[PDB]
């Protein structure tokens, strides 16, 4: 066991509150001067770490006891649990499918007599999710040896359950942390729609503009006709106000709350509208206030299993809490991030279908969607970067495959930003599977 | 007739900045130029022509 | 004045808007809001901004 240990141990000490201070100048500390046991009280005011044996002050052969045992308990819970989407028994991958709209055709009787069976593919996109974290929590309990540290069963039992409560508390902590990771990751991938703001804390005007932008954005996200932007698939979507959630980084709340809401005569007019949830995250630079559709999170449970085993020889139980989960987010769901500090002129470029798949000598019209943070220009440069035959995308997204193509292509949508002598490219891309066109090949003429 | 610097009241964090806009309520648009100025404080405080 | 450019611009916009809307509904009617230049009258319940 332990021998003598000094009172302190982790005490770094800002200053000597005892002699050098309390017993020095008749100043603020003068108020502690009339105390009789202050020196002792201070000595161990913060408690001690090792209960060294203390003999009784009257009878030296008696030993002072421990009158009270206080087992404290906590329950840590994931704020974001509300965004979990359910359980997955079998399978690894989740397929998310979303259709889109098309272009109206002009009515024409006589020219359509040869077009009854003319056909057109639906504009449908997909994206995938898969199981991610696969971890577990190992925790041993040596119950029969623990018994020696207790007197009453109430405390013994409480303590054992405490260990078990660490399990699942740790799960809640981690789950939460991983969901924050998803946000920061999606952000690092340049996928959130970026709304540049000035650091709100630098000025109440900046804060005010932020508030405006929030409400404006929230409105745009819910317009009945939907919108092509606000998501990473460049698909026309629409969110509902009650389905929008706004993730706020702690302190930002107080900034708003104190400077704006407190003064707002008609509070509601400066309200963030969506379901505001406060976190401690956005572990990045400039990322603050994330506004997303409630279905943006794609969190699923794959495994929650508590395994146990006992080691007869050694009197203990091992607990294994296995937690496997699918951690991801949807790119179809709308997602906007407000960003303070300087941002790039363009954050990302989306190239219509990510999977073209076109027969030899065919073509595919692509459209690039530029997620500019400013409000101007950013003309897209197109490239195929596949083979080298007659393949040649136009000045816009029209692909032009080539009767002799056979390599998968990679359509590039390039936005050149910056100074001519220090250019930077923001490039979006899509791939094209090449299918042989059979007939009308070989030689021609 | 009057000039409305738009941020009626604002608080600025030391080391930060705040652009103010002067709306000039006037008759005809005779290209009335606006002179920006800030009073009080130290030499660390200044204001641009914007 | 392209008001998002200033709270003053915004304010002026609001003033002109409310003023205009009122003019559009004044009892006696007016020709100055039609493309046919005919005396008409609108109602606030019928106005759609």
């Amino acid at each position: 066991t332990f021998n003598d240990v000094k009172t302190s141990l982790g005490i770094t000490e800002s200053y000597d509150i005892v002699n050098a201070i309390r017993n020095s100048q008749g100043d603020n500390f003068k108020s502690y001067v009339p105390l009789a046991t202050a020196n002792n009280v201070a000595e161990v005011g913060a408690g001690i770490l090792i209960n060294q044996t203390v003999q009784n002050d009257f009878i030296t052969s008696l030993v002072d006891r421990i009158g009270l045992v206080v087992i404290r308990q906590v329950s840590l819970n994931n704020p974001l649990k509300k965004f979990k989407k359910g359980q997955i028994p079998l399978g690894r991958t989740i397929e998310e499918i979303y259709t889109d709209i098309t272009k109206e055709k002009q009515y024409d009787a006589e020219e359509a007599e040869q077009k009854v069976f003319e056909r057109e593919m639906p504009n449908v996109k997909t994206l995938f999710h898969e199981r991610n974290r696969q971890g577990f929590y190992h925790q041993t309990i040596q119950d029969d040896s623990l018994k020696t540290a207790f007197v009453s069963w109430g405390n013994f039992e409480s303590f054992v359950s405490s260990i078990i409560n660490a399990i699942y508390n740790s799960a809640e902590v981690d789950e939460y942390e991983y969901m924050k990771l998803l946000v920061d990751n999606y952000y690092s991938k340049g996928l959130f729609t970026t709304v540049k703001i000035d650091e709100p804390t630098s000025s109440t005007g900046a804060l005010t503009e932020f508030v405006k932008k929030m409400r404006a954005t929230a409105r745009k996200l819910t317009l009945p006709q939907g919108s092509r932007d606000w998501n990473s698939m460049a698909v026309r979507t629409r969110s509902y106000m009650e389905d929008l959630h706004l993730i706020i980084d702690a302190d930002l709340e107080a900034e708003l709350d104190v400077d704006v809401l407190a003064k707002a005569f008609n509070m509601n007019r400066t309200d963030f509208l969506g379901n505001v949830t406060v976190i401690d995250g956005f572990a990045s630079t400039g990322l603050e206030a994330v506004l997303v559709d409630k279905d943006w999170f794609m969190v699923y449970d794959n495994l929650h299993k508590m395994e146990t085993v006992r080691n007869p020889r050694g009197l203990y139980w091992n607990y294994y809490y296995h937690v496997w989960q699918t951690l991801s987010v949807s790119r179809f769901a709308n997602a906007v991030a407000f960003v303070s500090g300087d941002v790039p002129a363009v954050t990302q470029v989306i190239v219509s279908p990510n999977i073209a798949a076109v027969k030899q000598g065919g073509q595919q019209q692509f459209t690039a969607y530029v997620r500019a943070t400013n409000a101007k220009d950013h003309k897209v440069v197109w490239s195929v970067e596949g083979g080298s035959t007659g393949t040649a995308i136009t000045g816009d997204g029209l692909l032009s495959v080539s009767g002799n193509e056979d390599n998968q292509l990679t359509v590039k949508a390039t936005v050149d930003i910056g100074t001519e002598d220090k250019p930077k490219l923001v490039v979006g891309e899509a791939v094209v599977s090449i299918r042989p066109n059979n007939a009308s090949g070989g030689a021609q003429a």
